[PDB]
């Protein structure tokens, strides 16, 4: 029994089905007063919700879906015949995630791509897919530029597609912001949200030398 489970639970038992407003406040809920987890959260979803509604999407692609919250978010702002498409390398929150799209009705608007971004992108232009309006970073962070870079490469990119970049201070995704600053193709801006808390995963490596070759 894991916690994305626990969440998924909540949402099923205190959200009314087919209402994603409503899930999106039971998650927010339950992560506030309950257990913490990894959603971009209420605070930074209302600055999500003003850049799709000033933005005017119909093809959104998100890089890391986890529990579905930020795909909720986004998939129930979209108009009729509008398509998100949400890349999740981990096939266990891939199946949380389309039980909370189901839950909340959104399945028709939503599809799943499980795997990596980096293996997947490639890819998207056989899943009838020209160019993308509207991408999502918020996955590993070491892929933001590369996943960018790879996605103009694939030209994914058309003039005026929109990256929104999740977590660029905090943890902070410096080489991203550094390229598309300062490249001429990025006309970019800066939304701060203040963060009440965050854990993630980190680690130590401990090496000895055992001598020189
Ligand atoms: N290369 C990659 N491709 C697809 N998913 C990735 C990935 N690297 C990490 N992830 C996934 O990215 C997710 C980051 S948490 C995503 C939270 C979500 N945007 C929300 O706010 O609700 C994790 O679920 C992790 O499994
Ligand atoms: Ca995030």
């Amino acid at each position: 029994d894991t916690k994305e489970q626990r969440i998924l639970r909540y949402v099923q038992q205190h959200a009314k089905p087919g209402d994603p407003q409503s899930v999106l406040e039971a998650i927010d809920t339950y992560c506030t007063q309950k257990e913490w987890a990894m959603n971009v959260g209420d605070a930074k979803g209302q600055i999500m919700d003003e850049v799709i509604q000033e933005h005017n999407p119909s093809l959104v692609l998100e890089l890391g879906a986890y529990c579905g919250y930020s795909a909720v978010r986004m998939a129930r702002l979209l108009s009729p015949g509008a398509r998100l498409l949400t890349m999740e390398k981990n096939p266990d929150y891939a199946a949380i995630t389309q039980q909370m799209l189901n839950f909340a009705g959104l399945q028709d608007k939503v599809t799943i791509l499980i795997g990596a971004s980096q293996d997947l992108i490639p890819q998207l232009k056989k899943y009838d897919v020209d160019t993308l309006d509207l991408v999502f970073l918020d996955h590993w962070k070491d892929r933001y530029l590369p996943d960018t870079i790879l996605l103009e490469e694939c030209g994914l990119l058309r003039k005026g597609t929109v990256l929104l970049a999740d977590n660029v201070i905090v943890p902070g995704t410096p080489d991203f912001l550094a390229y598309v600053r300062g490249s001429s193709s990025f006309e970019c801006t800066h939304y701060s949200s203040y963060l009440e808390y965050m854990k993630v995963v980190d680690g130590l490596e401990k090496a000895v030398y055992k001598g020189p070759s």
